[PDB]
């Protein structure tokens, strides 16, 4: 058994006679799928993962600067040149200052000051762009079993996991002791980037990441830096300097800009999906199993879920295993209208059973042998 | 002679009083009959010891993560640390059942609490109208070599000007006393704030500065608590009984890039970049010295080459042969005989020492005076 007490937890119920069932994934929420005469299953969408994902850009955040040139001109003498111009990792920038007498010229008038400085980049994050065909989610299925220890265990070694990609949506998925089941998935959307910074990892809009104000490069292998007086600005000290300042790492501006996105290559809260269960080949364990005629033991107390469903771990006599497990629900006098564990059976004496049930609204009893549980569901 | 060659210069004309305006990174000549010119600007103002509006904290460390638990109808978490101030806290509920260690199935409550402890931050002083200092520089068009557009080194006299003590008188050495009116009258006077931050300063207004995302404290000096800690520090959960924390980081880039918008002031507590002032020159005690010296009659020759400044004027900087010290003829000819001077009284206090003599040529092909009879004659072509 696997996501009882799931807050977002959807009851898809098959129709009569249909060998496949219809069912809608998104992470945190779990879907129990029964059909009848079929295993009851509980799907739940575990984790995406994007596996060799694209450089789409590489923003720097922290910048250092070295080998400050400068070249200055008497008014008149032309504007000033620096080879370092030339060069794409130097940055650089004229300004015109008043020159006269007093700052070394002759001549009174508008001078040419030019400074460059080596942009290289110290620290930098990186984006990904994700294709669709990229794309591998990891779908755990798990078997209305009713072992004592899977009731939310939430560990993997308990139900079987299929991978399923755009490239094959399709699988066949084998249960171990119930058979094979098809799972037939249609993923839709889901223009998104992986924003891998500093080993941590974000997932934003291709828009959002392409407008952030950072220094760049493309992913194509000389690091040439666009935009680079976004972390590097130039301060006039004096008409024969200007001198230069760095911003610093911009690493907590981001992280207080990604506080919005989704954190997480395996990415969790995963994409809505639309699957179908094919589920002809999917044997019910214990279809053939003698009834039992000895008598229960209630093991572990009742509890309803957040759904209105009770969970009953009951223990056995013996004599009788392995065999199917007399459940009834009476009212108010009555006779059963729904398990939500398909076939509930003994394997072995000493291990108890669960069993999950949906009783009726008001006063009911769950008999189950005898054992009589009386159960109040507040209409 | 400084705010010569100075681009944003102005020039004020006269009796023995000038109303005048005083801008940062601008500067006055001003010029009266029988009294000295001079160069007046606003140097740099001073706050004077502000009060602390608001510490903000742009870095952040946590410690001694405690966390609490409790089952479904079992109640709300409760924690110790939650009646402490240093301790920032989070309360989620989180779904339980029989897989996570509890009998009933329904929400749980879990409650973290973190040590807040910040390493970095910034200050922010409220600058109150009272308590300012504007430097205002006051140059004597003298016309020694030292002072031609003297920024190297400072000169002239300097006045303190207070909202308290608005009025100053300033001691020209050789030229008397100054009178000074100003009227600081006040840039909206709680609404700049100065930004103390990691050695540097900044001036920024009042609502960008509370609107800072980022905690704060009230201003005064130990036991900073802390307000609005969860903007540095956030909570992932962890599933059914754990919630990590995770902490923001320096925010030292963040404040630089936002501060790239405003006008970075440079010194730790002045401010280069003052604003308007308006002002008033008494020159009543003013002395303009070498009315009572004679006319030179030896004859001149240029020192450097004339220069235009690029207001118009011309600078001549000439060496003298003997009287010594006396005073220098200067007008200029087109035909017309007279010229008008920005050196109200060129003289010659030393042989040696060379004189710089600022004027107003008129337009086109004028002559220059300096000297008699063997004066020396220059031609300008103004344009
Ligand atoms: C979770 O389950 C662990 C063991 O897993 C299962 O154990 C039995 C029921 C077998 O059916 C085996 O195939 C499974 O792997 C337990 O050791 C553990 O205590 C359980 N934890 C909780 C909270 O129920
Ligand atoms: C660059 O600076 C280093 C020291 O910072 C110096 O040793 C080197 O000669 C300089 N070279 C150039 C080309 O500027
Ligand atoms: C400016 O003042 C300094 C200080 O004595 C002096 O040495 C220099 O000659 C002056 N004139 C300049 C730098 O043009």
């Amino acid at each position: 058994m696997r996501c009882v007490g799931i807050g977002n937890r959807d009851f898809v119920e098959g129709l009569s006679g249909a060998t496949w069932v219809d069912v809608v994934l998104e992470h945190g929420s779990c879907v129990t799928t029964m059909a009848k005469n079929k295993p009851t299953l509980d799907i739940e969408l575990l984790k995406t993962e994007v596996t060799n994902p694209a450089v789409l850009r590489k923003l720097c955040i922290e910048a250092k600067i070295s080998n400050t040139t400068t070249d200055s001109r008497c008014p008149t003498q032309g504007e000033a040149t620096l080879v370092e111009e030339q060069d794409a990792n130097f940055v650089c920038r004229r300004t015109v200052v008043d020159r006269g007498w007093g700052n070394g010229c002759g001549l009174f008038g508008k001078g040419s000051l030019l400074t460059c400085a080596k942009f290289k980049c110290v620290t930098k994050l990186e984006g990904k762009i994700v294709q669709y065909e990229n794309l591998k989610y990891s779908v755990i299925v798990t078997v209305h079993t009713g072992d004592q220890h899977q009731v939310g265990n939430e560990t993997t070694e308990h139900g079987t996991i299929a991978t399923i990609t755009p490239q094959a949506p399709t699988s066949e998925i084998q249960l171990t002791d119930y058979g094979t089941l098809t799972l037939d998935c249609s993923p839709r959307t889901g223009e998104m980037v992986l924003l891998t910074m500093k080993e941590k990892s974000w997932l934003v809009h291709k828009q959002w990441f392409l407008d952030l104000p950072l220094p760049w490069t493309s992913g194509a292998s000389q690091e040439t830096w666009n935009r680079q007086d976004l972390l590097v600005t130039f301060k006039t000290a004096h008409a024969k300097k200007q001198e230069v300042v760095v911003l610093g790492s911009q690493e907590g501006a981001m992280h207080t800009a990604l506080t919005g996105a989704t954190e997480i290559t395996t990415t969790i809260f995963a994409g809505h999906l639309k699957c179908r269960l094919k589920m002809d080949k999917l044997t019910l364990k214990g279809m053939s199993y003698v009834m039992c005629t000895g008598s229960f033991k209630l093991e572990k107390e009742v509890a309803e879920t957040q759904h209105g469903t009770v969970l009953v771990q009951v223990k056995y006599e013996g004599t009788d295993a392995p065999c199917k497990i007399p459940f009834s629900t009476q009212d108010e006098v009555t006779q059963n209208g729904r398990l939500i564990t398909a076939n509930p059976i003994v394997t072995d004496k000493e291990k108890p059973v669960n069993i999950e049930t949906e009783p009726p609204f008001g006063e009911s009893y769950i008999i189950v042998g005898a054992l009589k549980l009386s159960w109040f569901k507040k209409g």
